[PDB]
């Protein structure tokens, strides 16, 4: 099996410095050797250098770096599309979660029936009209869902984007910090999610069983796993931009990834929002990067029983 | 929906200095803004000043500060009774857990059919004849339960207390540090409880289901939630006087509070035993205070999915 | 009603210094008083001094200290056999896990129909032909299981060992760091195990139920509990030689011990691999030793509900 690794050192989906160093931190934590050890044939695309945009002024005096985020995601989408074309499962290292616009667009280009597992403390589904931060890393899903497009105005640099996913084709796992307009969107478009509360009730084994019944119970589909490291409790993943108490345990995160691998359908994976600069110690930065590597490795077959 | 907040800075139910600063620490952690944000209309009664009793000698050369605990609880009960009659759900901030004598007596004064959910590492059900510490914060339930009163002698300053509640009307959640005479009492009077072991077996969802079926399965009753911060594992709630390893997780504490809110019946809440002076660091004190606010907020409707 | 305590301060099953101070550390954390309070009549054999072997060269240029480990276990087996013969449940404090060769051989010498519950992050079932470390604490099970013996060469100092326990008579709980040859052995011999993943799926209550169904579902048998402290998550048991992320919680460990007690069949217990020199602080050392005392005390009747 063949896996392409793409560093996407992007930070302009939000305002905190340092998430552009996530890809190097994850690499420094041993990613490539771990993937090789599993039998993965590897193509390293390196870290992309995204084309800047001069005078990328706020959109509507709120939305930050719109043209830079639109253009970086267009370029990323091109690399993901071509790698998925050439037979690779695509691992994209971030970088902030606005990059999911690019990886899911590029993925869907060649696999239009793909489904999405979004593992995250946050829903990332604000629109340009509901965001209260202006940060695109909290809006990427709104640009991707067919059913929402009449409520998403067109941003400078975003005209290449055509939503390719139905709201029935994404499931969230781990929600615990949702804005009211996001909650409204989830309920109003009947988007399925398992919050931390649902995990407390069902247990992660049932959560995964129901996730796959919703997504692939009728038919096999390529799976896009978009994993925000802040889905994990901050005690485990402290080096990240928007930590929220009461997250996944280590064991729960491994279990999610093991179940992803067990479908045999994993086609692309994002590992986003590792920001080593927000660690208060080198150890905090390395434990976060090591946890990122554990997620990716388990998603491609690393087991706890050997 | 109206919420009264009462500071009860009492420490004479036990011997460790500093729990009288519990109410200020909780207020400082942002309680009042959190309750407003949920839509609660608030009346802050401030921090009560309890009348001292001169020459409050030990009772039976063992029980410490009996008259002061008795009189402070008499005064607290009056405030609680008044706030309930004016339509407020009553939040009392402690302070050591002997204040539940006052809040439950005042609550039961005009709601004699109330039920009690007692969240705690301890049963607090020693009598003056079984306590080996002499600390009234470890005896409050013995004064409240009608079936026990033939076995509870009359302490100086306690004559105003009339046990209003049946032993079928209290459920414990989180027990893990129980004296042999307390275990006898729980068994002998058939008092229902879910120890940490029961949570390990059943899961917190079923624990709450069985709690409400036992208490409100046949009729709606105002709920008194007496929440001792030491129900949480000491890694989460270190700033407290009697910590015991193996406690509730954060998620379990939130889930309890969420289910309390979901009944619609919460009528009074005690948040006791936060002692900021027992934290070894400012960060330990503040995480303990912040956890207290999360419990209260979740008990009045804060959710994890927005 | 009677418990023997044997200190086995052995370190030559592995290469890290200090695990020979496990027994003293566990005793200093209050083991004997805790056992007495449960009503255990106690015989303390102290710490054994094992006979050295001159010129104990590597076996096959790989296996370290073979004769010293063999002889020390022969001597330990003799002490365990006598204690079990005289009516004592035998508690052996390690020391590295190669001592289970001695404690299980000595136990079986008096109770041949014993069964084994092996709580560990590791399977410890490498043979001299599969070990990649050469450390005998990672091989003890291979010397004990009847079905494996054609694949186990005879080591100098090991000829006294009579391996008559069946592979159907051991169950593992907690596995998460298993070598590929150990995985092959476990599958090829149909040895039953509950990995951390199984615990994630089933919950520790069902794990224990199924463990006892496999071992004592048809008849009562004396139970040998061999408990490697590194089964627990490293955050709870840091002072140990091979820590592995994602282990048992405190509550899961207590629950295992409680169910061991509840069978009424506990006949011997090993508490191994506490190495206080690997703690980065005195706090980490004492937390690990206190956890070891909790495991042993719970295995002999300490409950969380009193
Ligand atoms: N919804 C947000 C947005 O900016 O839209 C607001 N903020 C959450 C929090 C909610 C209430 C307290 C103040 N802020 C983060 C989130 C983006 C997460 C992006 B990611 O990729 O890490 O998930
Ligand atoms: N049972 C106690 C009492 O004093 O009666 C004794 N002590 C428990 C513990 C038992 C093991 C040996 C050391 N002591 C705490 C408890 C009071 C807790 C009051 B609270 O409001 O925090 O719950
Ligand atoms: N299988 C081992 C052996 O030495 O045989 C290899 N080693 C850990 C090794 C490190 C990284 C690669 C995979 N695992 C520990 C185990 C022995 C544990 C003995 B015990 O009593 O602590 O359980
Ligand atoms: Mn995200
Ligand atoms: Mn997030
Ligand atoms: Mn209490
Ligand atoms: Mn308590
Ligand atoms: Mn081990
Ligand atoms: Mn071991």
């Amino acid at each position: 099996h063949s896996v392409a690794v793409i560093g996407a050192p992007f930070s302009q989906g939000q305002k905190r410095k340092g998430v552009e160093h996530g890809p190097a931190a994850i690499r420094e934590a041993g990613l490539m050797k771990r993937l090789s050890s599993l039998g993965c044939h590897l193509k390293d695309f390196g870290d992309l250098s995204f084309t800047p945009v001069p005078k990328d002024d706020l959109y509507n005096n709120l939305i930050v770096n719109p043209r830079s985020v639109g253009l970086a995601n267009q370029e990323l989408a091109e690399v993901v599309s071509r790698a998925v074309s050439d037979g690779y499962s695509c691992v994209t290292l971030g970088g902030d979660h606005s990059l999911a616009i690019g990886t899911i667009s590029g993925h869907a280009r060649h696999c239009p029936d793909l489904c999405v597992v979004w593992v995250d403390a946050h829903a990332d589904i604000n629109t340009p009209l509901t965001t209260s931060s202006g940060n695109l890393h909290g809006q990427p899903v709104s640009f991707l869902l067919r059913e929402l497009q009449d409520k998403v105005p067109q941003l400078p640099g975003f005209s290449w984007i055509k939503p390719c996913i139905s709201s029935a084709s994404i499931v969230y796992i781990g929600l615990r910090d949702v804005d009211p307009p996001e909650h409204f969107i989830l309920k109003n478009y009947d988007i399925q999610y398992f919050s931390m509360r649902d995990i407390d009730r069902l247990g992660i084994q049932k959560v995964m069983e129901r996730t796959f019944d919703l997504l692939i119970g009728k038919r096999q589909r390529p799976i896009h796993l978009s994993f925000d490291i802040d889905a994990f409790d901050p005690t485990l993943a402290p080096a990240t931009g928007t930590p929220v108490v009461g997250g996944l345990t280590y064991r729960e995160g491994m279990y999610i990834a093991e179940e992803i691998h067990n479908t045999g359908l994993l086609s692309a994976l994002d590992l986003v929002e590792v920001n080593p600069q927000l660690a208060t110690s080198e150890e905090e930065a390395k434990t976060t990067a090591n946890l990122a590597v554990d997620v990716i490795a388990s998603s491609f077959g690393q087991t706890r029983e050997g």
